[PDB]
């Protein structure tokens, strides 16, 4: 076997047992890695488990591209049954831990059980130990990684959780290298529930490559193509922050809990403003187009800015000064909580306060109040911090505020306001893990323009475009696993991927093979949700928030415009037709058989009727 | 088996293999623990090795008293073939590592081999790992322990080496809890030679004891006997520092490389001065008479003062301000170098400089110059610092200054100047590990008074006294292994010891059994020296420094007086007569047989003729 090790590191925190599981080359070829491998593991090992119980499996899954010098191939997938959504949950982050896990001889790391006290997992090739982290517990993510490196050396990959993870904030994430984050659906809370403070990894092994020279050649070509792309200069300057102006121009910038798609103060929180306050730039392993832009916040502290962070903690909160939004951003990284769900939870509180629903709490534009709430959420201080720490779905159940609860499947909607964007609304509605733009950022195509540089339509071809994008963004890139931005942003040819894959693994994958592996992952993931939800499931699970159907844009040429539910419903049926799912969004028996998921049928039938 | 576990933790840094060695209860009964067990291990496993080579064995040996709540029972022996003397070397320190090692299920820890890069050993009960210490290398002992606890928590025992150990200073030691030190004969250099930066230990097991109720009863009585002793109040005030005035009054205070036994500025570095500058008091585990007296030095830094540190870095260097001596003391602790050998080496340089033998270097009374040289020794910076880092024996050979090289067997003489004290000179001459007062502080008995509160003689009875004290101090207390101070200083009855040993192990030891066990250890150690010296050995190996014969006291009523060679030689023969050793200081065959050391005979016969 080349590329894949066929090895998965297993750590049981309850028993202290550490072992290496060998999985068949057939499974590796069939699921490829990252999310695929994770979905296979969770389907088999997390049936009916409580997300915060010792039985949940915390998975760190790499893929064949990882550990090797592949173009922006320093990504890693973190997965577990989600404490926020109750379904399959995952996330991705660039981190040296990805390079080291693979160079240490493993394709993935699976943590089960729960330690008796705070501990961290140490991995140096074949030497794996569960060590006491009593001294680290309570420290920020930044401080935890800094201290671990002060002991073991700079040459290690470190994954940590901060107080939000330790306190089981439902959208707590895993942090690496002060800025890289993974696991919006609460991977950080699953990590915290096991009393797992960090993971330190070092690898030195040579990963067996089927064609060393092709690999080295293809990689050099791709790097050069990136360096020579016309978008490279502007990408180097603004990175994802170029989307603030682009979204504002197109009425897609979430403003005041998604109330409007335009923000009057977007310029003072945009990419140009960011350029003027940038002090450093860093990136993920093996990437020659770094986009981790670091600024100084209002308190003079370094903060790494990404578009989503700014959109959800800036315009979405009615906060118009980038230096202030940057303080909130830093807090999220330090505490280890998702900037998106954090911002949407805060915005939800702000709307409830302005409406008189909540007697106390911050209002839109209130930076000091937003900062205090962010901190109270991470430390679960007071009734408000505790409520908001649960996310908008849970919070809305308690407050009767479902009308303005911006989420899909319990996962908070990200940085694109879709009052007039049917395809993007469908992307959020059908995202495998819950509302996220990860799997299909189709709004650009719907508009005809993109950040590096209108008539509302429900054409069934939009459902086809979303499935196509999900195959690449929610499948391929989450399985390799590698950054999708070189392709998305600078236009690196997708042809490099199946070639790099054969050069590495020696297996020839055609685009249809890849499209099929991605579809298998999608149906398996959906199957997981259906099974864990005990068959209680229908098409409404794939609907975007009610706000986009009952309210419209508040300003500009498109004022009053919104989504037509009837037409959205028809577009959803088209999505199901293309995926081979029934009108409830559940995979059909024939579809499962065709995707080599026969094993799913018996289990799903114990819970509902299949078609 | 009670008391002893009969288990030794084994760590091979070259191969990375960790295993547990079981040894018979008969060996445990025979050698008891600590130095006894260490001597057994070195005899069998450090045969013909280079002290700084991977084959040398670094031993951390505890005894049956350790890990249990025994009066001042938190001591630990650190042993290995010495890079300073070439013979058997060991030292002792109080440390929570002692409590933890034994509660983790081990009687001792033996480290062999050499790591490719800096590492530290982590022990938590049965979970043992070799971890990267690449970020730690180069840090002071204080900072190393502090950082390790910032990761693993406060409930651990830690042993570290500082830059002096890393740089292989010949008298580098192992440090714990910013003040406790062990291994004057270079144990820190052996540790540094293996690229072992630290040992972190945690133990939670219940150590099996034969009679828990009697152990509890005896310990409470002993603790109360200490509290209620007439010497307790003055001890709590001055600790070992009371010896500065006592030695000065009796012309035993090493002054200017032992040139005199009287120092004109002794009051300014004495116990009363120490009391006026004490800011804290620390101690070893399970001790109710803590003696780690912490003062602020001339630089406002904390420094724990012990008599020897002050005598050898103060009066011995012509430095009369305690705050300045405390700066040197702190450097010795931070760097991890023996204060005694450091001071004697610096003192040697000062005399050579003032005699014009050395053209560059500090002179007596030169604090600034002494500080710079101490730092240069730790970092092996320059010709002078590298030379002094070798110790006086090696340094004297190069400079041809043997006439004033104060050492015995290559270990520098400690804090008692013996121009007029034959028994104490015999104590230094016959000390099992080289010049040290550890095994027999007979000078107090020789004069008739003690710090806690004369006509020179060579009576044969003085050799008997030295043997008796060696049995207790170099044997019993190094085997239990427990602090000898409660007995020496406040008069704790020695009768508690055999009784406590019985309550713990279930085995009865009469005083004759203990004397025999101690004599067995003394002959096995002497046999190790002879064998490692390839048979090149004679009575002059047990001679005190030449200066005590060729010069006399420079002050007071005893001005001009010194030791007589012929008379000392007869006293030494009396010592051998009592020990059953021949006129070359080598154990006789019948003595070895009597002490159950038959196995030693064949090995000694390959290098010399036995009697
Ligand atoms: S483009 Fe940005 S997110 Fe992608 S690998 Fe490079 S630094 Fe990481
Ligand atoms: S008397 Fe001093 S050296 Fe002995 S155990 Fe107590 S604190 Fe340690």
């Amino acid at each position: 076997m080349y590329g894949w090790w066929g090895r998965i590191l297993r750590v049981n925190l309850t028993t202290g047992e550490v072992k290496v599981q060998e999985y068949p080359e057939e499974v590796a070829k069939k699921f490829i890695g990252g999310r695929g491998l994770a979905a296979w593991i969770l389907w088999n090992e997390a049936r009916g488990v409580e997300p915060l119980s010792p039985e949940n499996k915390l998975i760190f899954a790499a893929g064949p591209f990882n550990g090797l010098p592949t173009p922006s191939g320093g990504k890693l997938v973190v997965a577990a049954k989600s404490p926020l959504t109750g379904g399959y949950g995952d996330g991705n982050l660039g981190t040296m831990a990805s390079v080291h896990l693979r160079r240490a001889g493993y394709d993935a790391l699976v943590v089960e059980g729960k330690a008796k006290k705070p501990v961290y997992i140490y991995i140096e090739d074949d030497n794996v130990s569960i060590l006491s982290a009593e001294g680290l517990w309570g420290k920020t993510t930044f401080e935890t990684e800094r201290e671990l490196k002060e002991i073991h050396g700079k040459n290690v990959g470190v994954l940590t959780i901060g107080p939000a993870g330790e306190n089981l904030v439902k959208y707590a994430v895993v942090i690496s290298q002060e800025g890289r984050a993974a696991g919006r659906p609460g991977m950080g809370a699953v990590m915290g529930s096991k009393k797992l403070k960090a993971v330190v990894i070092r690898g030195t092994k040579e990963i067996p490559v089927a064609d060393k020279e092709e690999l080295k050649k293809l990689s050099q070509e791709a790097y050069n193509e990136i360096l020579n792309s016309p978008g490279y200069p502007f990408w180097k300057r603004q990175g994802t922050m170029a989307a603030v102006e682009w979204c504002n121009t197109n009425y897609a910038l979430p403003t005041r809990n998604f109330s409007d798609g335009y923000f009057e103060f977007a310029r003072s929180i945009d990419g140009y403003t960011m350029e003027g306050m940038k002090v450093q730039q860093r990136g993920c392993p093996y990437c020659n187009m770094p986009c981790g832009n670091v600024v100084l916040d209002a308190e003079g502290q370094e903060s790494e800015l990404d578009y989503e962070n700014v959109a959800l903690l800036g315009s979405n909160l009615g906060i118009g000064k980038l230096n202030e939004v940057s303080v909130l951003n830093r807090i999220a990284d330090e505490m280890g909580m998702d900037t998106i769900s954090l911002g949407v939870s805060i915005a939800h509180v702000m709307e409830a306060v302005e409406r008189g629903i909540l007697k106390e709490g911050p209002t839109f534009g209130d930076f000091k109040g937003a900062k205090q709430l962010a901190l109270d959420i991470a430390y679960r201080k007071g009734e408000l911090g505790n409520l908001a720490a649960e996310g908008v779905k849970a919070m809305a159940e308690k407050l009767g505020t479902h009308d303005f609860a911006m989420h899909v499947k319990g996962l908070e909607v990200s940085g694109y306001n879709c009052y007039i964007y049917p395809a993007m609304a469908l992307a959020y509605g059908t995202s495998a893990i819950g509302a996220h733009h990860k799997e299909a950022w189709v709004i650009a195509w719907e508009i005809g323009t993109a950040p590096i540089e209108y008539k509302i339509s429900y054409d069934p071809i939009k459902a086809q475009k979303v499935v196509e994008l999900q195959r690449l963004r929610g499948g391929l890139f989450e399985m390799l696993t590698a950054c999708r931005l070189p392709w998305v942003e600078v236009g690196l040819s997708l042809d490099y991927y199946p070639k790099l894959l054969k050069a590495i693994t020696g297996v020839t994958y055609t685009w249809d093979d890849l499209y099929k592996a991605a579809d298998r992952v999608y149906s398996l993931i959906r199957a997981y949700w259906v099974r864990e939800f005990n068959g209680k499931w229908d098409r409404k699970m794939d609907y975007p928030p009610k706000r986009w159907f009952t309210e419209g844009l508040k300003s500009g040429p498109h004022k009053g415009e919104h989504l037509d539910e009837k037409k959205y419903d028809e577009l959803l049926s088209e999505y199901y037709r293309i995926r081979g799912w029934d009108e409830r969004g559940i995979p059909k028996k024939e579809t499962l058989k065709e995707l080599d998921l026969d094993f799913v049928i018996p289990e799903l039938e114990k819970v509902t009727n299949l078609e």
